[PDB]
């Protein structure tokens, strides 16, 4: 996402005024907010006993359960192919002899001493083998999984701008700039809001944001909160332009028409393509969001005979989702 | 450097509660820590007319006039050389061709982001303007100098441990390891809490950190918890041994007996040498301590006449200065 974090006004909220609302969640956040949380107390990621990783299992499903516990429906978006925003010089970009598979295979990195999303981001490291896992469980889960053409916030963003849902649920602030009502932030990290954190947003109790009082209190037309975004630099230019950070960009945007203008020349990708996008996103109409329930042999052989997650818990937890999902009244 | 906030416990004093006591502000952080949190409301750095920077000279000053109002008697320990046993030297890091470094204004600094901090924080032989320019301020508004033979934070600890100083201020936590006896942070922007966001380590009111009860929870000793920050990564080792974080390397310390031994492997930038200079680190003790009555016009003439500062403001903090420092200064 973008870092213009510092702008974008926020709300409070308690997980009781989620009740009953049906929320879109961009997985692929979601599954790195997990890979970061769900650790062992001897700080390394949940592995399986064949090595692999294996949080991003014990984080969604523990955790789409206790939001629905609380009375929360959710739907995870998924990426599409995603755009690809850079240059051509190559034609095919292709299998660019560069180090492929053991980047974020033996990702040192989340054994963390840094934030390594940024080696799986640019040209190669197919981690869809993190997603395969995902919508996999989720499946069985019962969980609503929509999938999107382009990325994944923006599909979120659009179930907003129509009404399906009252939210994109996200740590990013990239569906501001695809038009989202409402962006909920700390779903997959809610917890005990107290005395120290990994960084801690302090009330890790979650935040509303509204694209209305975004748009308001800070007083730019939501093309031009592109803008700004795209200068202070987005995940398809990871810079911006050299030297602007989020308010001088509030300015060069806020009265100049046109501010990409000035820049493109002033090296970088042909910055007017970005803001296309942010504008027009690549969205699909097509998804069904509830309809099915869990799986349980199916899922105690994927967690325990698969993934060796203690069998013990994951019978006694399919039961609260069971709680969970069968139980929503009828109205 | 040091990561290891997560484990350091720290009580939240008041500032109020530090009258009367002398702390050796390291200079090179505050300077660093103002040449963030001193912007112009554009978003900019405060520039003098000729485009260099003073956000570290206002920061500097009013700072430390808004520190003696409180009460607290401070000394600004300077950096002296390097250790620097690191990217091996004949290639990488030898100090020659210094590229008259442009992105440490123009793309880093101005653009929010202090990546830039690496070239002074961790290298006083590249921007080294700028503690040129505090040891001015400093000498003419009468507030003390300690130069140190080469690292500051161990010299503000020294200065700690042997009861000349309450304690050490920084926000990085290289005094700890140090040996300085109580830590200090948040001092050089103690500030409005109710303002959404500003930049910080943790949160704008002054937390005490204490090398007894850091030691005490953490089970393990000073050349153990040494022994954590090199795995981790301390700046002369900058990306510890890959894959081995604070958490982790809790444990390897307090388990084994020679935990770099494993690493002094591959994963070799000498992991024995900075072990010594933890505990063993040149410190100075030639200095003087004498909080002097300040240079009026002296001082009005570099920031103003020279830096063009305002009038009024700065004859304000010039005001206040003096009947603030005659009474901590005793003999």
């Amino acid at each position: 996402g973008v870092p213009i974090g510092d702008l974008v006004p926020r709300k409070e909220i308690d997980l009781e005024n989620l009740y009953g609302k049906k929320i879109a969640i961009d997985a692929l956040n979601a599954i790195y907010q997990f890979l970061s949380t769900i650790r062992q107390e001897d700080g390394t990621p949940l592995m399986d006993s064949k090595g692999r990783i294996t949080s991003h299992l014990s984080g969604l499903f523990y955790r789409t359960i206790n939001l629905m516990e609380a009375g929360i429906k959710p739907a995870y978006v998924f990426d599409g192919k995603p755009p690809e925003f850079k240059r051509k010089e190559l034609e095919k970009r292709r299998e660019a002899r560069e180090e492929a598979e053991l980047k974020w295979k033996e990702a040192l990195a989340k054994g963390n001493l840094e934030e390594a999303r940024k080696y799986a981001q640019r040209a190669t490291k197919v981690n869809e083998m993190l997603i395969e896992d995902a919508k996999k469980l989720l499946q069985l889960m019962g969980i609503p999984i929509i999938q999107a053409p382009s990325e994944g916030e923006a599909q979120a963003a659009y179930m907003a701008s129509k009404g399906d849902v009252y939210a994109s649920a996200s740590q990013d602030y990239d569906s501001l700039l695809f038009g989202a009502p409402r962006l909920i932030r700390n779903l997959t990290i809610t917890g005990k809001r107290k005395m120290p954190g990994k960084d801690v947003y302090v009330e890790i109790k979650p935040e509303l944001v509204v694209l209305d009082e975004v748009l308001k209190e800070l007083k730019i037309t939501r093309e031009k909160l592109i803008e700004l975004a795209i200068l202070v630099g987005t995940d398809y230019n990871p810079g911006g332009v050299k030297g602007i950070g989020p308010k001088k960009a509030l300015e060069i945007v806020r009265y100049s028409r046109d501010p990409l203008a000035k820049f493109q020349r002033q090296s970088d990708v042909d910055l007017y393509a970005i803001k296309e996008f942010f504008l027009n996103p690549p969205v699909t109409n097509e998804y069904s969001l509830s309809w099915k329930e869990p799986d349980e042999e199916g899922i105690l052989k994927f967690l325990c005979d698969e993934h060796n997650f203690s069998e013990e818990r994951v019978k006694n937890g399919i039961e609260r989702l069971k709680k969970a999902i069968k139980a929503g009244r009828q109205s």
